[PDB]
């Protein structure tokens, strides 16, 4: 509830394959810190199950490693929201997507803990769906932004 | 010379007294990263000498400490532009100030490790300062950037 953003229109399968983490924000520092913070993910590519859930392929540093994950978005009524296993039942809003380009996405637990991406098709710095990401974000209550470039776009957790 | 800004009409003497690093950006992640983070500092108080040189007393996180700084940033022909001891002589720019409220600055050694400040006088987000530094920044290629809260502002090294 703490996001006034979300995307009309949705069709979630229209999100299916390849996406790219460009930048990220977050609520709180702690966040997005170091390697192994907890909100700290690097999109891989999502599937949509024909029930309209969705598939997230993902990594995140756990060791001193980028490890594997899969984690699955269950819908909800709103075509826009998704729910994720289990702890507290994470809602990951999609704010807005031209499918084709960008996606920008927040995920939560109005308190306060949220943080916000800026998803991409191709490993380049789209300058215009950044300035979007920035727009949307201004109303939020951010403490930390990182940005990536496109030589950390291509390697394993943006090292 | 990667920064196109610098305060013209500076008079050092008036940028003396209490400061807070509300907001801090660079261009590479890791120069702001964790605690012990290279460019990772909390700005105490300015002292300008009679000379026109500027003495800072500052915080940084060492061990698992926050350590207390004390360095000295020689003037040059410019009024704006400081250089500091000493290994590589690392530049200072005065962006902007209107001595009595905020005033941005960058640190740096067109090429390319490069950390800019929003400091300000209370330990208050002020809005229309923030927009000032974000307003200079979205020319330079920053990557990670950090804001903190008024609690974190009064906490020796802002936890
Ligand atoms: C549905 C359309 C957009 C989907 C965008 C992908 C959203 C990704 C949400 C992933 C959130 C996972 C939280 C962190 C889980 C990491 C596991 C861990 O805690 O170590
Ligand atoms: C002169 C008017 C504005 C002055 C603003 C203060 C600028 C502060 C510059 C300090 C840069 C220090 C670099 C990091 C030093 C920390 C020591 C270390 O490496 O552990």
């Amino acid at each position: 509830l703490i996001v006034t953003q979300t995307m009309k229109g949705l069709d979630i399968q229209k999100v299916a394959g390849t996406w790219y983490s460009l930048a990220m924000a977050a609520s709180d520092i702690s966040l997005l810190d170091a390697q192994s913070a907890p909100l700290r993910v690097y999109v891989e590519e999502l599937k949509p199950t024909p029930e309209g859930d969705l598939e997230i392929l993902l990594q995140k540093w756990e060791n001193g490693e980028c490890a594997q994950k899969k984690i699955i978005a269950e819908k909800t009524k709103i075509p826009a929201v998704f729910k994720i296993d289990a702890l507290n039942e994470n809602k990951v809003l999609v704010l807005d997507t031209d499918y084709k380009k960008y996606l920008l996405f927040c995920m939560e637990n109005p308190e306060q803990s949220l943080a916000c991406q800026c998803l991409v098709r191709t490993p380049e710095v789209d300058d215009e769906a950044l300035e979007k990401f920035d727009k949307a974000l201004k109303a939020l209550p951010m403490h930390i932004r990182l940005s990536f470039n496109p030589t950390q776009l291509e390697e394993q957790c943006h090292i």
